């Protein structure tokens, strides 16, 4: 079943990607800082953590069901799914990890930002 990810499990999950990719430790500084160069290193990483997030699978790619509730915060979920749907393509180059990637590039393009807070009425 999909649950929504928070900032510790980002955390968590970015703990395991460094891990089980190798990644060196001037990387791990910027991703701590959520800033990302384009290349291999970094590709891989964000589609590691979008795997463990369930928001992308290396086979039928971006995720949308999964993304609008991520994205929604419960709110607007038909037009969050529009604005998705516009960042989908197809595995154009067979890599999965370029895929994923140019997922997250969509995202940033277009204000759709996976970590948010959240205000609660209590």
């Amino acid at each position: 079943e999909f649950t929504v990810s928070t900032t510790e499990d980002l955390q968590r999950y970015r703990t395991e990607c460094v891990s089980s990719l190798n990644i060196p430790a001037d990387y791990v500084e910027k991703f701590k800082k959520w800033e990302f160069p384009e290349d291999d290193t970094t590709m891989c990483y964000i589609k590691c953590v979008f795997n463990k997030m369930q928001l992308f699978d290396d086979t039928e790619g971006p995720l949308v069901d999964n993304l609008v509730h991520q994205l929604a915060h419960g709110r607007d979920a038909e037009e969050v799914r529009t604005e998705v749907l516009k960042c989908v393509d197809k595995n154009t180059d067979n890599n999965a990890c370029h895929w994923a990637f140019r997922g997250f590039k969509c995202f940033q393009k277009n204000n759709l930002s996976l970590i948010k807070a959240s205000i609660k009425k209590d």
